[PDB]
């Protein structure tokens, strides 16, 4: 069973397996139900890889640990195998973390990884299942690769396969395969899940620092919730046994399925438990997951929720308590579009450049491939550093926990300290679910043409004691300074003069029918103004918005699904 023979199997193409930027999604009734749907989508990534440079290609193999994951590892594997790719490393029980992926690939120079994971989506025999595909900086395949991959997933006619091949994921070392006719043989590294990914955070962050602050008697106590997904073993290793936090601190940690039957999404009403623990008032700090770890949700004492656009930019403040950056220096700073201008507010005051991007990963792996760009966030509970290519929710923990250590404050002290400092923008997102598309695709065509006429510049609103003057107002378009790549239509962006924005967008994540994400940021100097309720002091700027756009006259909707 070490030797295995290869074989042709003639399978029929699909038409729909188009990977987005993050991967191939669908639900695991299909991956199941359709034949070879996986296979042809494995082969595909696969016959991207020229054959000579096959042999001494390494692939990173890892996922979430939903269902129907490890049965997808042994296919990538026997595929993998058959095309002559000379050696995958796959995390223990094919567990490998988003970020550790990344982390992987770039630290042995892997060509690429393939991560088994649809991240937030929920998973199990009834939710979905993705496949992601990783190139050798150890981030997401850009369009050109991906759009490679569909044109040949949606022709192929035949995938190589070694059926008789059998990795065993639950033993670490190494795994050879003596292929028929071939000479050289096929290898299997099975590492720990945590290992590298840990030893990497060893060096960013001071670990002793960390444990002092964790450990004995006037220890921070935290709460941190993986949700059942794959950061769990990452928080018992590395914040419990490594850093001595007491074990109660790491909740739903243990990877399931079915991730507890839950969507593995940080928010507050899919990490409500977390929420509900927090507001007791014992624990100091509390953090939660999304499933494959690139997002984090941020709490403090009694369930102080630290928005995700706030959160970058308090790490941005606080940076040097985090040794990596001491050491390499900050070589900029990025936020999507979307996302709150309170990261400006500290770049600003630093002097150091702010990129705003459009909503996707690619433009911030350009900056950081750039040497231009070293913390990044998006309102979406998204915080990274140019350590990978990928977001890092745990990371952004760690920096957080860092920044405790150093200021001996409260989460809570530390964020009315930040917005005394630079002024607080308040801020919302509105999600308007399943909208029908021909009255949201009218409110922005409609909207825009407003924005457009010459007269819209200088305009007025108010609400209440609020005036908010139109400074700026179009339809956001980015010239990427380091692909050449312009991206067009990417929102529509109401500035004002006091530094507040309205912001529309279209969701590019289809579901059925449109959804519509509405943005509300209002910055705020008075300081008997900066401690209220967010959606109290966002009302003012809400109801210009909906007069503006006309949204519930388009769409029928008098109130959003989801305010974030
Ligand atoms: O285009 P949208 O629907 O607004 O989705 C954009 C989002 O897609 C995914 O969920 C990514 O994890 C996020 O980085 C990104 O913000
Ligand atoms: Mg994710």
């Amino acid at each position: 069973s070490n030797m295995v023979k290869i074989v042709t199997v003639k399978t029929q193409a699909y038409q729909d397996q188009k990977p987005g930027t993050s991967g191939l999604r669908k639900r695991v009734k299909v991956f199941q139900s359709s034949a070879n749907y996986a296979e042809n989508f494995i082969q595909s990534i696969i016959s991207t890889v020229e054959p000579a440079q096959r042999q001494e290609a390494t692939l990173v193999v890892g996922g979430d640990g939903r269902f129907y994951m490890k049965e997808a590892i042994q296919l990538i594997a026997r595929i993998a195998a058959a095309n002559g790719i000379g050696r995958l490393v796959i995390g223990q029980n094919g567990i490998l973390s988003t970020p550790a992926v990344s982390c992987i690939i770039r630290k042995i120079k892997a060509i690429g990884g393939i991560i088994l994971t649809a991240s937030h989506n929920p998973g199990g025999p009834n939710g979905d299942f993705g496949i992601k595909f990783n190139i050798s900086n150890g981030g997401p395949a850009p369009e050109a690769i991906t759009d490679k991959i569909f044109q040949i997933s949606k022709t192929i006619e035949e995938y190589a396969v070694c059926p008789d091949l059998k990795v065993d994921l639950g033993v670490l070392g190494k795994q050879q395969f003596d292929l028929e006719n071939k000479f050289k043989p096929f290898t299997v590294e099975i590492v720990d899940s945590v290992e590298a990914y840990a030893t990497m955070l060893r060096s960013i962050f001071d670990f002793s620092a960390l444990k002092e602050l964790l450990s004995g008697p006037n220890r921070l106590k935290i709460r941190i919730d993986a949700m059942h997904g794959v950061v769990g073993p990452y928080v018992k290793k590395i914040l419990c046994e490594e850093l001595g936090a007491p074990a109660n601190s790491a909740v739903n940690c243990v990877p399931l399925e079915d991730f507890g039957g839950h969507h593995p999404d940080p928010n507050l009403t899919y990490a409500a438990d977390l929420v509900e623990t927090m507001k007791s008032g014992e624990h100091d700090f509390g953090a939660a997951f999304d499933g494959d770890g690139d997002r984090n949700m941020i709490l403090g004492k009694h369930g102080f929720f630290v928005n995700p656009s706030d959160s970058v930019a308090v790490i941005a403040a606080n940076i040097f308590s985090i040794p990596y950056f001491q050491q390499t220096g900050v070589r900029g700073f990025a936020r999507s579009m979307p996302t709150s201008g309170a990261l400006d507010r500290v770049a600003s005051a630093t002097k150091i450049a702010l990129y705003e991007t459009p909503t996707g990963w690619k433009f911030f792996g350009n900056l950081m491939d750039a040497s231009k760009l070293s913390l990044c966030g998006e309102e979406s509970f998204g915080t990274g550093s140019d350590h990978i290519r990928e977001k890092d929710g745990l990371w952004a923990v760690l920096a957080w926990l860092s920044i405790l250590a150093t200021r001996k404050q409260s989460v809570e002290d530390i964020l009315k300290d930040h917005w005394q400092k630079y002024g607080r923008n308040f801020f919302t997102r509105y999600d308007y679910e399943e909208v029908e598309a021909e009255g949201a695709n009218k409110m922005m065509k409609d909207l825009e043409a407003l924005m457009f006429d010459r007269s819209f510049v200088g305009k007025q609103f108010s609400a209440n004691d609020k005036v908010y003057t139109v400074e700026k107002a179009d339809n956001f378009e980015y010239s990427d300074p380091v692909d050449g790549s312009i991206s067009r239509n990417q929102g529509l962006r109401l500035i004002f003069t006091d530094g507040s924005r309205i912001v529309f967008r279209l969701s590019g994540t289809g579901s059925a029918g449109a959804t519509i994400r509405l943005y509300i940021d209002s910055y705020e100097k008075d300081v008997a103004k900066i401690n209220q309720d967010p959606q109290v002091m966002l009302a003012p700027l809400i109801s210009i918005a909906l007069k503006v756009s006309q949204l519930q006259e388009r769409t029928g909707r008098t109130a959003p699904t989801v305010i974030t």
